[PDB]
């Protein structure tokens, strides 16, 4: 896993939760850490 996208921040921001959608460090919520991937975790 990597990370090359645009960071985190705080829950929130227009959708829900904080999705970053690119390369994604295993941030240890989507867990399989599909690196290139809009995540997200709290809301």
């Amino acid at each position: 896993c990597k990370y090359k996208f645009e960071n985190w921040g705080a829950c929130d921001g227009g959708t829900g939760t904080k999705v970053r959608q690119g390369t994604l460090k295993k941030a240890r919520y989507n867990a399989q850490c599909q690196e290139t991937i809009r995540v997200t975790k709290p809301c």
